[PDB]
């Protein structure tokens, strides 16, 4: 009866209703602790229900944290744009560069004809390729990036129900992978970055952790889980007609023509960005950071560099006979990237949502809730700390969903790193469980960016995605829980405290 | 002769590529001459002023110069000079986009035009002065490009019923087609000036002064505010003045005023999404007042002093127009089970909010409190004061008339941030080096950068004007000479009279030093 009408304005009734729900946390814990854990439980539940948008919930820290005495405006507001953002935002014009100029559609046609005309092996190859991409550049860049060249595919080979559930599988697959993928490298993603300095930062006498014995431990963890997830993609969406869709994608591929100038360009500036991202500073060989002062450089300042040259780039071959060629016009030439068509592109929406992410991360660190939830952790004591650090990981992966992965990575390693201490553990065996974890994020557009860039296309919808992230959970918790088990406990010697 | 001229066109085609890879080249000698971390701050700095004056990058791009620069040559790391683009200066003027984008796409600034034409008179002077004061008030929250851009088709409109013999008759058509051309671009610039979020060079006088000066928050909105509206009117009566003077000889308004009935009978009924923008905005202008006046001890007052901030409470303004809905609200939906379910529609949607906020002018900001950092932190404001001895035993007034002169000559040719970004430490300097308060040479400065009158490239506005055809290059400089001495004779008026008052000028502050 009254439900449908309930339901019609639900959003209005989620704002209205949120913090009188919330109102007995403020007294529940300390003032300060409890107005900070109050705007982040609001947060968190405006970004599920999406009763505000992404970018409007973002902003919240800039109204409550001054008003609540949390953090002064002069302090939360400039977390709102750090390097890691601005790094961000050059990866996404990179691939609003890249797609520009259709060279999207010529990696999809190639992968088509290198895969074939199967749903199910493109979907693979998709999550192999974008994971491989994440390895290197971070997952935000990569999803953006592949999120053109899978629609390319998607719009190549079906030019009903059936057709609508590849894409929903073939647009999801995408960003779970580029997630998937960020892990098993320290330079795949920011969270090990942040890892790597909050291990250093709190514990200069381990050093067992670098980029190598990290590699040897996650890549296995990249290939199950990536595996798994391919397989519930699979059995969610999807479980001479091929000679003939072959020749139209010859066709297709034949009517893209030569490869021109600004796209070979637009090629080498990315492979330029990725190698320069890699090199910057490897943790078994010094990169070209050490050329410079120590700490001045990072990803944002090459993401920069590398993204200033699309700007004025030629995007057509420069000839020194037009100088001497009177005859020739006088005209302007098109630069590789117009500021037009790239503010048009750039998705500014998760630039502020990770923006919100750093703010109540801070805000977290700064009003002393991270350390009321470090000793509220302290009666996990007497439980075995196997199924402890399972539990560990699962709050984890599941606290992830809301903020973006740096933000909750932030958050829980300093609480991490003293409960480890207190409770006579290897640090290490919950350092990585939640640095993994942090990076399952599955059920929201507004648990990762990535995410948040596949639900901008328009064929996904909440229910499908929250219905794969249960089990992608789940299945990324265990797995990590046997990597613990297993082989963790050896490549990085924690078993023995 | 003929080859030089076609070597001149052939440079100038390709004079983009030519100054951005010439630049270094030609500045590289600063880094040598100076100390090292001095000399590489200018370096940098002097790059960005002559790619911003050439336009040989994006304005953004070249903002972005300081992520580069400053990690690279040890000024300052990434992580320091990252999180200056967003200082709370940036999100109170993104604050005030989306207000104004919120107002712009519910046609409220039309009728809000309408209603001022309709109300102020149709004949001649009266009509110029009524759209100087429509485009000045409008141009406080809505920015001079977009002030400029909806005025113009309205006076085209007004212009064209007007006039639908011999030399007298046309030559008084032309001149007056002029100076309503004229007219709305010099007041959309004058009314930018009104407040902080008029224009972007105030805000870039906040993020520059929390750099230089942090302990200095006497410039609020509220103090802006009182200071400015006074000099914004008596400027903006004195180009009436002017204006009407060169060209408006200080049934056809019959049909005037038809037309413009007309084209306010076109915006239809008030609606209430209108009403609802309209009341937001009044809450978000008086908040943005009354937080810290200086002078009544504002609503911040209930809070934690130093907490609360102008983008605090455009942000919490702002948030509102995201949900709150567009259509009138009724009790009786609830009851009525036949009535659709159909989902309501916000006040503002993130995705107009997103395609109508100009991100550029963000980042320009950002790149402009990002060089105000790094001059502070590289020693090289400590060069520029100890370099400026010369320049010690000028009276404070005449070093204002000098420094104001220049800046709005100087803005002519370049954008007015740039001017004021580029001229804020110098004019910082030399305020201490004076023994005087910083202010009283920034705000001068401020407010006469925003003095582009003489150029279609000077403001983008101008640019505007000029793409209609009826105006010539040597009207736009015959008025913007005069405009611009008179608005530095009351700038200097307001400098020396009344902003003392507001901003407690008269003695040199401890934090000063
Ligand atoms: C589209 C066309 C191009 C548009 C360009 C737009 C920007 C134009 C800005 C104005 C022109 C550039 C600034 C002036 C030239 C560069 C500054 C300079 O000359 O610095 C080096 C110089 C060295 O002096 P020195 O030999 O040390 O003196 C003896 C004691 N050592 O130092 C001195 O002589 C000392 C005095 C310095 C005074 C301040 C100079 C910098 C002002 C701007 C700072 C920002
Ligand atoms: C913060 C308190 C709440 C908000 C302020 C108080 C309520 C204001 C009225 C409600 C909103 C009105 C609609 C929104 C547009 C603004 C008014 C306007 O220009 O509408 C035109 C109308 C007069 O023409 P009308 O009679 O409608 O013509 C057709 C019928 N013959 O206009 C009118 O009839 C109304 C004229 C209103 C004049 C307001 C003057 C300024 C009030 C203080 C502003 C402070 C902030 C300034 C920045
Ligand atoms: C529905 C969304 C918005 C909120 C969901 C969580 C709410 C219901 C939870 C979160 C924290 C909870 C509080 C935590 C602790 C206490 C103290 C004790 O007296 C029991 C009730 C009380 C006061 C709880 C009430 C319910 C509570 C406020
Ligand atoms: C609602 C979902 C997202 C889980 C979020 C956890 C929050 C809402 C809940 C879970 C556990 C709860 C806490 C459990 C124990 C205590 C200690 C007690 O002395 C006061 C209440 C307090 C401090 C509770 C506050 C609210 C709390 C932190
Ligand atoms: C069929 C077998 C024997 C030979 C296949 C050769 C061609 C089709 C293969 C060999 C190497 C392949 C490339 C290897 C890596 C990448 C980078 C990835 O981000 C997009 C696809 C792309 C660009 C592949 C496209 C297809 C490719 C060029
Ligand atoms: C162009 C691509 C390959 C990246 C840039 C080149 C990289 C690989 C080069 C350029 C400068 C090089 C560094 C220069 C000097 C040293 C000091 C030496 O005691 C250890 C290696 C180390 C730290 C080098 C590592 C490799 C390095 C960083
Ligand atoms: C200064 C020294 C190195 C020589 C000049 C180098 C640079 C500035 C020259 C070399 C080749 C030139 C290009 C050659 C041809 C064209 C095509 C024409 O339609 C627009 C200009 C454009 C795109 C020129 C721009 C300037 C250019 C890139
Ligand atoms: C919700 C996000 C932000 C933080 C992570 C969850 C936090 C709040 C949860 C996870 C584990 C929880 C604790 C688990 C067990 C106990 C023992 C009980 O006798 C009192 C509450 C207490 C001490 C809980 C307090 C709240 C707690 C620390
Ligand atoms: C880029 C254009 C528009 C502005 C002018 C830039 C060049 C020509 C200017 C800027 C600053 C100047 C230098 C400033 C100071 C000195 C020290 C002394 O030895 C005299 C020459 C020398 C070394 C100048 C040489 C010319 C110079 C490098
Ligand atoms: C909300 C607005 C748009 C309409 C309501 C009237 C305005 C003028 C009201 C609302 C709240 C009011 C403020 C509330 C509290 C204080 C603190 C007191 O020590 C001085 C007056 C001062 C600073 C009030 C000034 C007037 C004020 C700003
Ligand atoms: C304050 C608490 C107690 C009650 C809040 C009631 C709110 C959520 C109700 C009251 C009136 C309602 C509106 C009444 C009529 C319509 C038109 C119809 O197309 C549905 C949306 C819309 C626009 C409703 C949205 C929800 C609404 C604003
Ligand atoms: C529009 C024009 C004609 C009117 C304004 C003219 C300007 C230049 C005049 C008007 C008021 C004047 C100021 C009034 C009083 C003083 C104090 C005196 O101890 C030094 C000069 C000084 C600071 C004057 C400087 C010049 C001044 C600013
Ligand atoms: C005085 C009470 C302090 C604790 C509760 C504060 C509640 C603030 C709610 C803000 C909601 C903003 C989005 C509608
Ligand atoms: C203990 C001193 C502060 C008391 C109030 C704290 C909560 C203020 C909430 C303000 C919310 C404003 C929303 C626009
Ligand atoms: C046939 C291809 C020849 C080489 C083309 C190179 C284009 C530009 C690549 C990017 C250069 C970036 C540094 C200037
Ligand atoms: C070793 C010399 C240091 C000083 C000179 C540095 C020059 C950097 C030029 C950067 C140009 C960026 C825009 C093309
Ligand atoms: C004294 C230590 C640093 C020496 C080099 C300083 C200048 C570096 C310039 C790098 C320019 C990079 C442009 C992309
Ligand atoms: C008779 C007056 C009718 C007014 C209709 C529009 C009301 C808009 C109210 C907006 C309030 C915003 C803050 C809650
Ligand atoms: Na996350
Ligand atoms: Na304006």
């Amino acid at each position: 009866a009254a439900a449908k009408k309930v339901w019609s304005a639900r959003r209005l009734l989620v704002l209205l209703f949120t913090p009188l729900a919330l109102l007995p946390v403020v007294f529940a814990l300390p003032p300060k602790e409890g107005r900070c854990l109050f705007v982040i439980l609001l947060m968190a539940v405006y970004w599920c229900t999406e009763a505000l948008p992404l970018s409007v919930t973002a902003l919240l820290p800039i109204v409550l944290f001054p008003f609540m005495g949390i953090l002064p405006s002069n302090k939360v507001c400039p977390q709102y744009f750090l390097d890691t953002n601005f790094l961000f935002l050059s990866g996404l014009i990179m691939a609003s560069a890249i797609e520009e100029w259709n060279l999207h559609r010529r990696i999809a046609l190639k992968i088509l004809m290198l895969v074939g005309v199967q749903p199910a092996r493109l979907i693979l190859g998709m999550m192999v390729t974008t994971s491989f991409l994440s390895m290197w550049l971070s997952n935000t860049a990569s999803t953006a990036m592949m999120l053109p060249i899978a629609n390319a595919i998607l719009k190549s080979l079906f030019g009903d129900e059936y057709r609508r559930n590849i894409w929903k599988g073939f647009l999801i697959s995408i960003p779970y992978s580029a997630s998937i993928g960020g892990t098993a490298t320290l330079t795949g993603t920011a969270p090990n970055l942040i890892l790597l300095g909050q291990l250093k930062s709190f514990f200069p006498q381990c050093d067992v952790v670098n980029f190598g014995s990290w590699f040897i431990f996650a890549f296995p963890l990249m290939l199950l889980f990536l595996l798994a997830g391919w397989l519930w993609i699979s059995f969610l969406y999807g479980g001479n007609a091929e000679d003939r869709a072959r020749a139209v994608i010859r066709e297709e591929y034949q009517n893209l023509g030569p490869i021109k100038f600004a796209e070979q360009a637009v090629f080498i500036l990315f492979c330029m960005f990725a190698i320069l991202l890699f090199t910057r500073d490897p943790k078994f060989i010094p990169g070209w950071a050490s050329l410079f002062n120590p700490g001045f450089l990072s990803d944002a300042v090459t993401g920069v560099a590398i993204v200033t040259i699309l700007f004025f780039f030629p995007s057509q071959r420069p000839s020194l006979k037009w100088w001497f060629d009177f005859k020739a016009p006088n005209t302007e030439t098109e630069p590789l990237l117009t500021w037009k068509k790239a503010q048009e592109t750039v998705p500014w929406n998760i630039i502020l949502l990770l923006g919100g992410g750093f703010a109540m991360a801070k805000g977290c660190e700064e009003s002393g809730l991270s350390v009321w939830i470090g000793g509220q952790l302290h009666p996990l004591e007497n439980v075995p700390p196997a199924l402890a650090v399972l539990l560990i990981t699962v709050v984890i992966a599941f606290f992830t969903e809301f903020a973006s992965n740096t933000a909750t990575i932030i958050i829980f390693l300093p609480v991490l790193a003293e409960l480890a201490i207190r409770l006579r553990v290897h640090p290490l065996y919950l350092m990585i469980p939640g640095t993994v974890g942090c990076s399952f994020a599955f059920m929201l557009p507004v648990s990762t960016p990535p995410n948040s860039i596949a639900f901008a296309s328009g064929h996904l919808l909440v229910k499908d995605m929250v219905r794969t992230g249960l089990l992608m959970n789940l299945m990324g918790v265990l797995l990590l829980s046997l990597a613990m088990n297993t082989w963790a406990q050896t490549i990085f010697q924690l078993g023995t405290f």
